[PDB]
């Protein structure tokens, strides 16, 4: 029993982390097959970073202003090209660690693994949520750029973020293996300020399935709800509202627990309106909203 | 910026994990050079467990009634003892993934972190501590005993825990590398109690200081106190008596900050006497006591 946020197994990821430096500027790559992806900021100066070209940049660049280090081993960039928000360096060699992997696009809600990386060295790891807002709520200093996100699907690594920077509030935001940003943001250093945030209701549920695995069941009551007067209430909490896609989705935990889904939202409905009275659930005193079901099926049985 | 609970990378130590059967009891097994450490209890059957004579289910065992697999490769055993509470399994093959590594016996307060391993294959990494009463507080189904904990130091593996036992409240209890306890508990299916537990005050002080660094800085007061007065508040609220050895601890990020730690002190003891006043500190409704300096200072700078 028991209930932790938990990352994904690092070891397939760890074996594709490199260390990208152009010029004065260093950060990290992922190297899979003969390709290394990296922030396209790379490439940028300081100054440079404040209102960049960055097609101008790349042109005056060559495959030599690219120094590529796995280990103590340099790797030659022998081609290059920008792909929206992401750097794409041919190198003369495919990493032989390459696992079975997939580039994915995350849906808001939905969570991965982070690898948290220094010069192309992995310092540690944990699980974001990517926010309602596209943000996620990580913790990278600098040098942490390049940096990933992902799944894995038993031996495949589903690669769905790449970290570029921090918003002036110190939550973060990245791109998809694409160079496609989550959210409505560009890399540059000039002030950008995601949409007002909201809570993951199907998380909420998720995790309050989870209390009651571990036998924090006092929130339980005697109520039904439909999911139209569920969502009626939740919308004034600043909760998303819940689909028949996310009901069909908590199936797994209902059948776990012989608890109805709106049995379960009953119970979210009266938390939300009476508050947790001095209670705690799962030992917080906040609703948390970054378990998915997926979290909770996978850890709790 | 920001702050998470973060796990070490956990490839050197996926490179380690196997499974181990003995009839029909399946656990993991960490392979490192020659041998495979593993919980005794693979030994027992269900019946055997709730009162076991280990050495009088070994004698009974040969070589053979060991089946080691590493993927779809059989490790031949070749020899066995019995350590504490750990078979030690002498087996044909060196791991030739085997990192740079050590066997440590890690203190009261300070962290770990676990890869959650099911039929020897890695699940999962998250943070633990190790709590005053010698339980950490983990999530553990049927089949992840011989998982382990580790720290990483550059390249070297400190193994500190392998996972063995789930106690009546639902903490887990484990072993050292050598097969002793942390904590008064023993392998059988008996009820046993720990003491009661108590706050981790270093740690506390640690995530107050993260707090700062990230801008939470509601509760500083312009106070200082005595070592002494913090103390004969403190445990009032079952916090652990705060040490000079701890205060030296804290040096480097009161000199992040420029906060001296007694100015803390003073801060933590106006939080325990009047509690936070609807304000969260790091997002959070409670103190956290699962920080370690060490766990600050690495992932704040
Ligand atoms: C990244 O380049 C790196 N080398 O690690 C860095 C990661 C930041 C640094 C602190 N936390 C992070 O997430 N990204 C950036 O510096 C990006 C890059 C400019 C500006 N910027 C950014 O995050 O702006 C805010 C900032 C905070 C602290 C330090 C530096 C900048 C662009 C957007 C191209
Ligand atoms: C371990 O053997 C395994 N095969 O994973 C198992 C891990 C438990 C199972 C659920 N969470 C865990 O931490 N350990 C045990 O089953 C030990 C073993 C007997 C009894 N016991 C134990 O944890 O007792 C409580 C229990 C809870 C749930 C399921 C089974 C038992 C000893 C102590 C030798």
């Amino acid at each position: 029993s028991g209930f932790r946020k938990m990352a994904f197994p690092s070891g397939k990821v760890e074996g594709c982390m490199v260390q990208v430096t152009c010029g004065t500027t260093t950060l990290n790559g992922l190297w899979l097959d003969d390709v290394v992806y990296c922030p396209r900021h790379v490439i940028c100066t300081s100054e440079d970073m404040l209102n960049p070209n960055y097609e101008d940049l790349l042109i005056r660049k060559s495959n030599h202003n690219f120094l590529v280090q796995a280990g103590n081993v340099q790797l030659r960039v022998i081609g290059h090209s920008m792909q929206n928000c992401v750097l794409k360096l041919k190198v003369d060699t495919a990493n032989p660690k390459t696992p079975k992997y997939k580039f994915v696009r995350i849906q808001p809600g939905q969570t991965f693994s982070v690898l948290a990386c220094y010069n192309g060295s992995p310092s540690g790891v944990y699980q974001c949520a990517m926010r309602p807002n596209f943000t996620i709520k990580g913790s990278f200093l600098n040098g942490s750029c390049g940096s990933v996100g992902f799944n894995i699907d038993y031996d495949c690594v589903s690669f769905c973020y790449m970290h570029h920077m921090e918003l002036p509030t110190g939550v973060h935001a990245g791109t998809d293996l694409e160079g496609n940003f989550y959210g409505p943001f560009v890399d540059r250093q000039t002030a950008q300020a995601a949409g007002t945030d909201t809570t993951i209701t199907v998380n909420v549920l998720a995790w309050l399935y989870a209390a009651v695995i571990n036998g924090d069941r006092w929130f339980l009551n005697r109520f039904t709800t439909t999911l139209n007067d569920f969502n009626l209430v939740a919308m004034k909490y600043n909760y998303e509202p819940l689909t028949q896609d996310h009901v069909d989705i908590l199936g797994p935990l209902s059948a776990q627990t012989g608890i109805a889904v709106l049995d379960m939202c009953a119970s979210l409905k009266e938390l939300l309106q009476n508050g947790m009275n001095g209670r705690t659930i799962l030992g917080s005193a906040l609703l948390e909203d970054e378990f998915t079901p997926f979290d909770v099926v996978r850890q709790c049985s």
